[PDB]
């Protein structure tokens, strides 16, 4: 035991009135809820930016996600207007990188705005003081939503993919993004023939572990009906799936977009090329805990079905397709990083510095390292062929 935080006690209210809820509804709480929320007034965490992502492992990641773009706008037909989006810039160092890394393609940086995702406060701040130039000493980052670069890029701040211009071909950058999504989970019990949902409910029991915990619903939910043909047809007893319905519903967001106006999107997460069974977990301190042990003081993240995604775009029967997943370090391979590996280590004399750049290269393309765990899946249009998808596989089910 520990005593009861203020966010449990409120969450064990919900389920007094509303009954126990959907895993999606505990994951939205947990990290958004303005009083209580982790994303949104967690402060001061251990180090400087909580965790190790891709971009702030090397300038390398980011500079091959900068030729993925200019090539991708070639093979698009180097259209005179390109909107750039991202989800989830994080710091906005992966952008910052693209946008350092790509100004020598002249034709390219005169067609390119910027336009970032984000629902937290506090990293628009930091987005915005690490992009933008600034003239002004009082700097209210609130009502400042557009900005300038300081090689004159327009940057526009918006709070959903929804608030994104239409009518201009887009690119669509998101990494790290879908792990941090709200998921349901679902299990098969043999003794109802059907699936139930897993939901989180207060935890009265005389020697329960925490104040909420883990139950399943008695029978099918309304979200267990509605999801049913995502689900497995083979009901093995206490088989168990996660399902990324938030994920599913802005990859057809994506590809609608893309449909209409043009684009390709670029997903970077880990992942598996399959659905996942079991993932969601919740790390505290850099030290793995319990989902329900004080919730709202753990960053929850989830492993990535990357096998739905692209099954939900092409099920759109529409222009737009998805390919992949195939490995990261095998992408960044393919977008010609060992080349850029070699050309910025002898533009360094240090060796000290040469030293940490290959093991910034080692981090992202080992198999050992991100280089498999990660991944990287494309939604784009049928007729553009994807840059960095030669190892893609084929997937005969799924195309008639
Ligand atoms: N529903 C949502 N809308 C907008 N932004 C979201 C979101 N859910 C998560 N995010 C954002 O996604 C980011 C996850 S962290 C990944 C940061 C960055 N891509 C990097 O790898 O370095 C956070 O900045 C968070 O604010």
């Amino acid at each position: 035991k520990y005593p009861i935080t203020d966010f449990e006690k409120y969450l064990q209210d919900i389920t007094k009135v509303r009954g126990p809820m959907s895993i999606d509804t505990f994951i939205k709480e947990v990290l958004t809820n303005p009083k209580y929320g982790y994303y949104m007034n967690k402060d001061v965490f251990g180090k400087g930016g909580d965790f190790i992502t891709a971009p702030e492992v090397s300038q390398l990641f980011g500079e091959m996600i900068g030729i993925w773009c200019v090539a991708t706008w070639e093979a698009m037909g180097k259209p005179k207007k390109l909107q750039i989006v991202e989800m989830g810039p994080g710091r906005g160092t992966l952008m910052k990188d693209i946008l350092r890394s790509t100004k020598v393609f002249k034709e390219f940086y005169d067609s390119i705005s910027v336009h970032l995702v984000e629902a937290s406060p506090a990293n628009k701040k930091t987005q915005k003081q690490n992009l933008l130039y600034f003239k002004d000493k009082a700097i209210n980052f609130d009502h400042k939503t557009i900005g300038e670069t300081p090689n004159g890029i327009k940057v526009t701040w918006v709070g959903k993919l929804e608030e994104v211009p239409t009518d201009i071909p887009t690119l669509f950058l998101a990494q790290e993004f879908f792990d941090a999504l709200p998921i349901h989970v679902f299990r098969f019990s043999r003794e109802k023939n059907d699936w139930c949902e897993v939901l989180v409910d207060e935890d009265i029991t005389e020697h329960g572990e925490y104040y909420l915990r883990f139950v399943q619903s008695k029978g099918p939910t309304l979200m267990t009906t509605a999801v049913k043909h995502l689900l497995p047809e083979f009901g093995l007893d206490g088989y168990q799936v996660e399902l990324g319905l938030a994920g599913l519903a802005i990859s057809q967001q994506i590809a609608n977009r893309i449909d209409k106006s043009g684009g390709a999107a670029l997903i970077i997460d880990y992942g598996y090329d399959k659905i996942v069974k079991s993932s969601l977990q919740a790390i505290r301190d850099h030290e793995f805990v319990d989902i329900l042990d004080k919730p709202g003081t753990a960053d929850l993240s989830v492993w990535v079905d990357f096998q739905t995604i692209r099954k939900t775009v092409k099920l759109l029967k529409n222009k737009s397709t998805a390919i992949g997943p195939v490995d990261q370090g095998i992408f960044l391979k393919e977008m010609g990083i060992e080349h850029r590996l070699a050309q910025i280590g002898r533009k360094l004399d240090s060796n000290e510095k040469f030293e940490e750049l290959v093991m910034g290269y080692k981090k992202l393309v080992d198999p050992k390292e991100m280089g498999t765990n990660y991944k990287v899946i494309t939604i784009c249009d049928k007729n553009i062929t994807p840059i960095g998808f030669s190892t893609s596989k084929t997937y005969d089910d799924e195309d008639l």
